[PDB]
């Protein structure tokens, strides 16, 4: 004949979360930036025998 | 014999919610923004030997 509870009552839990984050950077860029590839010399020869 | 009753009369509960936020902010911006990439000197050079 006993009947059991609607609910039973839990443990409440409380839950703290701590997230932390640095970042740092540098950036350099620095000189003098000259030219690789130039053209070269050159040479041609053309000529009518007849 | 015995009957039920329509419904049960259940309990009645009241709930009250506070939702609370705020927000701050600042921004700057100051100072001197110069230029960082210039041209250079050049050199050129020219000549028919024939």
């Amino acid at each position: 004949l006993a009947t059991p509870s609607p609910f039973d009552m839990e443990k409440m839990v409380w839950l703290d979360v701590n997230i932390l984050e640095i970042r740092k950077s540098v950036l350099e860029n620095f000189g003098v930036d000259w030219s690789k590839q130039i053209p070269g010399p050159f040479a041609a020869f053309g000529k009518d025998f007849v």
